DNA sequence: AGGACCC
DNA sequence: TAGGGTCCT
DNA sequence: AGGACCC
DNA sequence: TAGGGTCCT
């Protein structure tokens, strides 16, 4: 039944990687730019009002002294992101990734094995490592407190190792499920860790200011919950299970309502190798509709290099697009087809499929999937 | 590279099972009825003009002395169909099912292991078991002939065992890929077997009278191939790879054209346990739209009994429908939702999901999928 | 194919 | 206003 | 969700 | 004109 889960969430991930590559960017406010977006910035920059995902413009008139490096090519972020995951897999094999810089790890077996190693005595010497959310008092006779503390120690070891082995700093959150571990990992933001004891669960959940902040409720469900009067986490908690049930479906409803309480049973799943490999190119206005094929070969050349290296081969290929007038707020199109078996065991053939796949049809991408 | 594949295809499967249950139906022309459809009939009935999938009416004015048993409930056909597959898995583990009464088995490893058991002498005594398609002469110095013959013998053993162990008769086809093995299994129809030597491949493929007859080309691609002038297997063979490529997609095109030649690389896949469990009920006009919920509980009661017995549990549930005016030639609708985790470890809850799933929405069905 | 959600 | 990624319907 | 194909 | 089933987009 009761779990100890850690969420590890690195500091300003892309910026960190670029500050390690070029030390002269440390102590300078640094943004990482992709097109006209400053996708992230180091903490010197955020002191100056730069926020995650500003446009460049907004960001250099909040802070004109900002250095920008291009981060369009994710290769090095991707590589560091797998080094991180593989280090954490060493502590416990079941690591779930979320984007390039978050991992969840179910520490439940590891905590219990450390607890049985202690003799009935040093158990009163168990302390916490890091902060305790809401400054809550620990009760060393509460078996759950104890386990969560041991879980804070495992966390501190994982962060130390990330630092010593890969040069990376990060936050960690320790709690009894993934939702709470992830909410509590951000309470002390820069390169620290927090542990949630069960008595403070409602305080954390109610510290949120809109239901969008609950992992699991996105841009669309939020706009829905509103249209009904449901604005705070408490409105969602107290709202009618029925009317909700019959509006968002039985699945989305009964789940998001659980979450509004801090309750989340989802297991930490082994992410292992990726299920897809894609790259992309943005260029607003530039795809005449054929001129831009030389674009399709570029995407291919990288992708083949990557897909290769893994071992596994993809058995499906896909092509994706969008097109331009006023804000069509969601609108990409794709054509999918198997990859013929003779080609699986090079470029030149891969480029055709992708053109014809372009004919059954701002910006362009290729995706390899269905790996084996 | 070169394979020996067998396709096993049982005689009038449902009728066989009902003639074994009630011996008094043997030697009588027997049809198995589902609603107004005689889905299949034993060979005494087909002498009298009864064909597979006639309406009852048509079928009893071609042969008014026809006995009919109801076959709406597939339980016993399903059970016999897994006994068959599991027997064939005993000869070689990789057995692919197709519907309830066809299996493919890749005999390639088994043939080669029997060949290395023979000393360089009794290899000239290898004979065939069953017919040889097109009455083709065997060449005992042709390693491919030899292997195919040994493959005919394995086939005869599998059919004998099916008979001795389960009481069932069937045809088998032996050839170098699945397409050809399946085409050649029907040449000698009632309870016999045929083997295809490579020199006669084109004769078999050209013996077909319309491209619909090629496994792989269905009701829709056929209507397409027509709209273009492609009517015979030879028209498909000689038609332009390009114009085809750019009309049915690169995938459907390059594959169906291979097939038109007798070429088919698809591997025999291990079907193992099912990926879904459903039942259905037809009743044309009867679903007022709620009255008919008592229908939804009936489907559930069986399904739960089955899903159970396997071991594995389903994590998804689905509900399916159609509705009625003139011939909407395809038109079923479904609502899917996860099954909550507390319910996975009974009826009563399963009935609700399925109603609400009915509200987001002739005939009705429930499907359990996503087993684990 | 496309939707919805995440970083 | 990027460039990726996951699983569900 | 629905399409297409198979028995 | 049944009652099932598989995998792809
Ligand atoms: N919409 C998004 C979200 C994030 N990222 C990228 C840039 C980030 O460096 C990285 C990790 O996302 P985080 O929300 O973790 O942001 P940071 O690690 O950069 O900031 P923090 O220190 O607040 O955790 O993924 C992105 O490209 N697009
Ligand atoms: N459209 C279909 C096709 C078949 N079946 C069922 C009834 C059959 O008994 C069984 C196997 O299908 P076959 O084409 O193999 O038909 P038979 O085994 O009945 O006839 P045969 O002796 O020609 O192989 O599946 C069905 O219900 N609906
Ligand atoms: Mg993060
Ligand atoms: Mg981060
Ligand atoms: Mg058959
Ligand atoms: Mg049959």
């Amino acid at each position: 039944s009761s779990r100890v889960i850690v969420h590890v969430d690195l500091d300003c991930f892309y910026a960190q990687v670029e500050m390690i590559s070029n030390p002269e960017l440390k102590d300078k406010p640094l943004g990482v730019q992709q097109k006209y977006l400053v996708v992230t910035c180091n903490y010197e920059a955020r002191k100056l009002g730069v926020k995650k995902l500003m446009n460049v413009r907004d960001a250099k008139e909040k802070c004109p002294q900002l250095v920008l490096v291009n981060g369009e090519d994710l290769t090095r972020y991707r590589e560091m992101s797998y080094k991180v995951t593989e280090l954490l897999e060493e502590f416990s094999p079941v690591v779930e990734r979320l984007g390039f810089d978050e991992n969840f790890v179910d520490l439940t077996e590891m905590v219990e094995k450390r607890l049985q190693q202690l003799q009935s005595d040093e158990l009163s010497a168990v302390t916490v490592s890091g902060h305790v959310y809401n400054n809550q008092s620990i009760n060393l006779l509460d078996v759950l407190h104890i386990r969560l503390l041991v879980g804070s120690q495992i966390a501190a070891e994982m962060r130390e190792a990330m630092y010593n082995q890969l040069g990376l700093t990060g936050c960690a959150g320790v709690a009894s499920n993934k939702l709470l571990a992830k909410l509590v990992s951000g309470v002390f933001k820069p390169n620290q860790q927090t542990v949630l004891l069960p008595e403070s669960c409602q305080h954390l959940i109610h510290s949120l200011n809109h239901i969008k902040e609950i992992p699991g409720i996105g841009y669309k469900t939020a706009k829905c919950l509103e249209a009904l009067g449901i604005n705070s986490v408490r409105d969602l908690q107290t709202f009618s299970p029925k009317i909700l049930e019959k509006e968002l479906g039985i699945s989305v409803a009964q789940r998001i309502q659980k979450l509004s309480f801090g309750e989340d049973n989802s297991p930490v799943i082994l992410s292992g190798p990726p299920q897809s490999f894609s790259e992309e190119d943005s260029f607003k206005k530039c795809s005449s509709e054929v001129e831009a094929k030389n674009k399709i070969e570029e995407l291919l050349a990288s992708l083949l290099n990557r897909v290769c290296q893994d071992g596994r081969k993809p058995h499906t290929v896909r092509l994706i697009i969008r097109r331009y007038s006023s804000e069509k707020h969601y609108g990409r199109e794709s054509r999918q087809c198997p990859i013929p078996s003779h080609v699986i065991q090079v470029m030149t053939p891969m480029v055709d499929i992708l053109m014809k796949l372009f004919r059954n049809m701002t910006l362009l991408s290729v995706c390899f999937c269905n790996l084996k």
